[PDB]
């Protein structure tokens, strides 16, 4: 998993759900 969740977590950390609205 090392590397799969790290990249998927950092990608959603900037979008936070919306199209790049809230960094979550």
């Amino acid at each position: 998993k090392l590397g799969f969740f790290k990249r998927q977590y950092k990608d959603m950390m900037s979008e936070g759900g919306p199209p790049g609205a809230e960094p979550q």
